[PDB]
């Protein structure tokens, strides 16, 4: 079998009767009654069984050596599976593998009963999974901080063609990786007001909800560094939440409990866009607060908070944690009592940011009146922290009033609100973005005056992905033959990767690198009749298109194209084109109307296309159910074509991209976030460029953006257009798609018809050159082996060295 | 050390390894880092090791044998803590002391960290626990169903002399006796309508809430029988509770599943009392509808349902799981198909019912509109089981119009309601009586007219308690005396204890005897420091009446006499009296006023009494804080006087008596409940007996009940009246006992005052023989050595014969 590990003799039997003894004690059962998803248990715990003794002697180490302690502060961990990524960093693999199949069972239909944890929306939380797994491989005192949502991402459902919302309970059955710590549970508080008094300002008459933390392993890769998600559940006293007498009810005081705890009930659903809802603020002061004091605590044991930047840094993924810099002045403040100076220094040393986005819908601007009534405090010091640095900028740029107002933390208008990224700037020592061109974007647009001030907290760190759970873990095949030629050290030092160059005109490896897509595509071709049912042809090209459901992806762009490939063949029906099957897939927040239209746009495409008997197997429009980690891990390998189209400028890096390019498929897309600096690795030759620049955009926007003009200069967009404006794609509700063919000419903020010629010219390119196997995976050689630089091993070196101020170290930990 | 177990030399190794691989593998903790609770863990996964073997193989039997099945419905479960117990079962005490104490630890220590099951008010909780404990032990196929509240009954908290209520949050750290069961999950339906179709009523429109059950071992003792407790918790659907779409908020839908789910929350702290609302009948229909359905499920495999009542019989522990018969009916006509008359044949042979109570006010009568609204086909079912029923009533007496009406399930006036007592022996083949008193009392009173038309479903089965836990469990050194001269047998044979009546002479017996109750007063009187702090006087008589708080129960009577004791001291304090400590523990349910005054009375009896120098160590009021089962443990073995002053006829048959009389206490009380029958078993010289039979407060309610002349006549009396009338028990607020004062002058239901001058004159005889140390020890041992009749091994022996026709058998399973 692969290069999963050894399937020693000793440890397939010891596996063996682990398994066997988990299955009896653990679970209670016996061979006789167990049900798959009792012998998916047995397993799990047997296996987290191997990691137990190393955790807690990581543990034990950074606790004797007391190095410098990283902390990444997010609403947002998607993990995914969790079973078979274990079993990969710790080389279990095999073994496992050969051991549940002498028990007679099959270890893959096993993995499949996991649930997912689904405790993210897209990126933002699946960069940070990445960068969980990057800090344990190169060894580093690092904790992922976060909330344990009960109810994770929505599972979607496709009904008529609309998508269906339902409830993620994805702790139903329980967790076997987690460990609860009823040791550590703290105290947070809410609403209150505040006294000042004689020697300070006290915060008082809080509501008080208890945070209870729960742990979950972090394995490094085969290095025996097992590293800490700490994730903090709500947990309502037992006191005052029954306590506060005088009428009202016992029966109603204890069903009244889940109100302090919806805390941490649900994750927001919501991709790149701002809710202010006072139960998100809750959550975002809830996670903030809790692991603040518990990284306190750990300090105070390792009192002058001058060493505090030396053996702490917080990274600020996104603005969702940002309160964390007015909590940690409140705490050394008022109750450390430090001087404010003293207090801002150490803030700001151990404090940095990490922008997502530059879209404005998506900028967190919570008003006033709500940190007013929930977090009096914080407020008071927002306006203090405001008030010295417009000082600053005062002082720095004299009688420059607009650029005061431009600057301040506060915002003026309707209501006040407070900008929380200019909150964030200002008590960072570094700000990054996470890719170059939406690096520079921050420089020249958005944060222009703060880069003004001081230019030197503005970084760039380029985002990645794993390629443990993103290449060895989902695509085995390709990781077997690629180590054939090169070896297992590229796991954890990607660079060695463009050591593959050296066969790009290798007859073998050509010919391998097509078979293990081959079979990709073959066994996904199957997945969905097993799991979805309905038939696709696996010698057709895989056009795939998978993330979050947005207007800024242009998700739309690609259904034009399709409806364009339609028309074509209708028109001349016995013409040869090469054949496709184009997948779309993600989900969309549940008040995005416009993005619940798209999904019902693919949906009614693929009624129309895929029973027309005149295309016959020539085209398939498939829409993706339920997209997340784990059905990514399965359709990525099997593409052939990634579709990255946002608007130029609008992607501020994207990870699918890189995906993509690590499995095997090449990219047809913008000039937009990643997509950049991957084909300025792979060549240009090899990479399928189209549309505006950013530039380009902006030379238009100052034009002004007329959808007309280009209706009425491409008869095959007037077409389409048409189609969709007289119900040819909803022929029972002929005007279903009003909304759309509306925002598409008058209020298209993304300029889908700008890009429409040039994407479809584009397209034409690919399918010639999918006519020519050889080729084409040659091409495909040329993106593999130059993607090494997309690791989040990568991105961790540098934010470690350039940020944070920690070495990384590929040591292997002393044994379990 | 005792005989609880051998210490042997392979087991103590085996435990020790064990514990530590919990420790370590299932805490994670190394210890370096590991809290009492962590030990206290990693002992109960290693004890509950022991009983998983044998569980698996108690199921296992049952099915391949295939015998009647009981089941036991209770909406109450009064458990405690199950470490010890298992391990008394299990012969497993003295190695795991032995093992624990090689760890360098301390198990008492440990035993105290686990947290009461407390999901129980008192008296019928501890029964059904107490039941389910001698089922296993004489070998019964049965299992206890019901409902996993995750808060239980309150934790008791007295601030400034009141009871305080908080949250029972037992679950907080999590349960390592219970086991999830998600594959044996099932709906249940709530609200919607009936459509009365071509073949057969349909119930419609449902709103569905799923059960998931959860098994805890139940070990027999020292046979290798380990039965099943089942609990449901209560589960939203993932679908409806989100998909019945049309606006309303996603982040809502998810929130309210906090609605559904709220049925499994927390238990109605009502001990005795009814109180109608829909939460509690939602409970009942609940547990109900998910035990029938397995139960059915369960027989399916082992369709004629003539057989079903040949294979099961469900006891009903009270009126709460009442809708079981309309419930079994429903199905067999609405699912099944069976025609009315085979059905109800079926159904009333498998059904009994047990009463508790004869207070009025504990009577469950449900508001048609309720019924109406929420089970509407349930109502439906009712009204026709009525009719059938009445109409046989009719037939049997022609022309008896009210006799009619008052046997009617449905009660006409204000508001039409159900009277659920009569719902229940209608269908069921037997009804029965706690106590001999009460069962005669049920014939000749409440249920009279039910007697005369059906005289053979009544019967008699008098209660019991567990000689495991009440006993072994809480006093190992009268156990191990008691065992020193006629063995081990008794614990599963308690009649034996007969023969400890040839060593009432015995001088070295009656000096051991002794020594435990001193031995066990000690360390009570310690505990009371240890825990709560202000000392008490060991060689003092321990005057204890631990019970829920009642009227009926007669607190205050026991208050009144208190005060007389401290009055007489006061007026001639150089008297030589017999020094007492009188506690009275007890919870108060949260809404019932007076039971809340009664406490705040004791405690401030006790302000009074403790803090009077003339009085001096002679007599202390002491108020024992959350009294629970755990409690329960501590206090009874210590105890030298048993209260039991309950007006005659208001107490079933009470159950602490039991407990008293086998732990070494002597008993003063009324000829009420089991009182009776324990002064006939251990004769009426060796008890102390005063106050109203039955008869007399029939005669004084006959002629009317006036306070005022026990008032008027009894100067002593008086002198208390006027001392709570008057603010001497309340300084500060002169007029806070106003209302007991009032109620006790001219609203007293259970005629306090009528049994105070029998109450005081008795008390009086037993200072006089407590004077007498070996006489005293003496009437123990007489009080001991008959108490067996009061073991549940024979309660469940005859309800096992007489009523659910089944052989009990001490015969050993073979072996784990
Ligand atoms: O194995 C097959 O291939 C199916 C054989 C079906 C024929 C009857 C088998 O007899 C059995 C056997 Cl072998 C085992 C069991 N039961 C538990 O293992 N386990 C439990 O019941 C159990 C499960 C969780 C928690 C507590 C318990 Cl006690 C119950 C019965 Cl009835
Ligand atoms: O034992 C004493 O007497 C106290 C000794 C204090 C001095 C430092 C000891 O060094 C240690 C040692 Cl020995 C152990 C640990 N940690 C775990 O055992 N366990 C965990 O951290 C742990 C606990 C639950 C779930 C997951 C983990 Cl990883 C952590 C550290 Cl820092």
């Amino acid at each position: 079998i692969s290069v999963r590990g050894l399937a020693g003799v000793e440890n397939v039997t010891e596996l063996k009767k682990n398994f066997n003894r988990h299955l009896h004690f653990t679970l209670v059962k016996d061979r006789n009654v167990a049900t798959p998803r009792d012998y998916y248990f047995a397993l799990a715990h047997t296996v987290r069984d191997h990691l137990v003794g190393r955790w807690i002697r990581t543990q034990q180490h950074y606790y004797e050596k007391d190095p410098k302690r990283i902390y990444y502060l997010s609403l947002e961990f998607y993990m995914g599976r969790t079973l078979q990524n274990t079993m990969v960093n710790l080389a279990l693999e095999n073994a496992c593998d050969e051991a549940t199949y002498q028990l007679g069972l099959d270890m893959e239909e096993l993995e499949e009963i996991e649930e997912d944890a689904g405790l993210g929306n897209g990126g933002l939380g699946r960069l940070a999974a990445c960068f969980l797994d990057s800090m344990a491989t190169l060894g580093l005192a690092a904790y992922g901080y976060g909330i344990r949502y009960e109810f994770g991402i929505f599972n979607q459902k496709i009904c008529g063609g609309w998508q269906m919302e339902e409830a993620d309970d994805w702790l139903r059955y329980g967790n076997p990786w987690e460990k609860a710590r009823p040791e550590f549970t703290l105290p947070v508080h809410f609403y209150g007001r505040v006294e000042h008094t004689s020697q300070g300002a006290k915060w008082v008459d809080t509501q008080v909800v208890l945070a209870m933390p729960y742990d979950t392993p972090v394995p490094g890769y085969r290095n025996n560094v097992v590293n800490t998600m700490r994730l903090w559940s709500a947990k309502a006293p037992n006191d005052f939440n029954l306590k506060d007498f005088n009428v009202g009810g016992y029966i109603q005081a204890v069903l009244d409990r889940n109100l302090a705890e919806n805390i941490s009930r649900v994750l927001y659903p919501n991709d790149n866009f701002f809710e202010g809802k006072e139960l998100r603020l809750k959550q975002e002061y809830f996670v903030v607060a809790a692991t603040l004091q518990d990284i306190i605590r750990r300090f105070k044991s390792s009192t002058n908070f001058d060493a505090f930047p030396d053996k702490v840094a917080i990274q600020l993924n996104d603005t969702h944690p940002s309160l964390a810099i007015p909590e940690l002045m409140r705490v050394l403040v008022d109750l450390e009592r430090l001087d404010w100076d003293k207090a801002w220094e150490v803030t700001v040393k151990t404090c940095a940011y990490t922008n997502h986005t530059v879209i404005p819908e998506a900028l967190e601007r919570w008003p006033v009146h709500l940190l007013e009534t929930l977090l009096p405090r914080h407020l008071q010091i927002i306006y203090e922290i405001n008030q010295r640095f417009l000082n600053r900028v005062a002082a720095a740029f004299p009688g420059d009033v607009d650029r005061l107002r431009r600057m301040s933390l506060v915002e003026e208008g309707a209501v006040k609100r407070i900008n929380m990224a200019h909150l964030c700037i200002a008590g960072s020592h570094a700000v990054n973005g996470v890719a170059r061109i939406h690096s520079e974007i921050l420089k020249k647009t958005i944060f222009k005056d703060f880069y003004e001030l001081e230019p030197h907290k503005f970084q760039n760190k380029t985002n990645g992905i794993t390629p443990r759970r993103w290449l060895v873990l989902c695509n085995p095949g390709l990781a077997e033959i690629i180590a054939e030629r090169i070896g297992e050290e590229y796991i954890s030092d990607l660079d060695q990767l463009r050591k593959l160059l050296s066969y790009v005109d290798d007859e073998a490896f050509i010919r391998d690198v097509a078979k293990v897509k081959q079979e990709n595509k073959l066994k996904f071709a199957a997945y969905l009749e097993r799991e979805y049912k309905v038939h696709i042809n696996p010698n057709s090209l895989f056009d795939v298109q998978v993330k979050r459901i947005h207007e800024y992806k242009r998700q739309l762009l690609n259904c034009l194209h399709v409806i364009t490939l339609y028309n074509r063949i209708k028109k001349e029906p016995n013409k040869f084109v090469v054949p496709r099957t184009v997948m779309i897939g993600g989900k969309a927040a549940p008040g995005y109307h416009m993005a619940k239209m798209i999904i019902k746009l693919i949906t009614a495409i693929g009624d129309v296309v895929n029973h027309d008997p005149v295309v016959g197997d020539r085209l398939r429009v498939i829409f993706l159910e339920n997209y997340r980690v784990s059905l990514a891990e399965k359709v990525i390998p099997a593409a052939d074509l990634s579709e990255q189209i946002s608007t130029a400028g609008t992607e501020a890096s994207g990870t699918g991209n890189m995906k993509f390019m690590l499995n095997g498929a090449l990219t047809i897309g913008t000039m937009d976030g990643a997509n950049v600096e991957m084909a300025e690795e792979a060549g240009e030759e090899n990479f399928f460029i189209f549309g505006m620049r950013v530039e380009d955009v902006d030379r238009l926007d100052q034009r002004g953006y007329n959808a007309q003009e280009y209706y009425d200069r491409i008869p095959e967009l007037r077409q389409i257009i048409e189609q969709l404006s007289s119900g040819f794609f909803s022929p029972k509700q002929p005007d279903l798609f009003k909304d759309i063919v509306n925002m598409l000419m008058h209020h298209d903020r993304f300029k889908v018809f700008a890009d429409y010629e040039e994407y479809v010219k584009c397209q034409e390119r690919v399918s010639a050159l999918y006519k020519n196997p050889r080729e084409w995976t040659r091409m495909v050689i040329r993106n593999i082996a130059t993607s090494g630089k997309f690791s989040s091993d990568r991105t961790i070196a540098q934010y470690a060295r350039e940020i944070w101020g920690v070495e990384p170290s590929r040591q292997r930990l002393p044994a379990p």
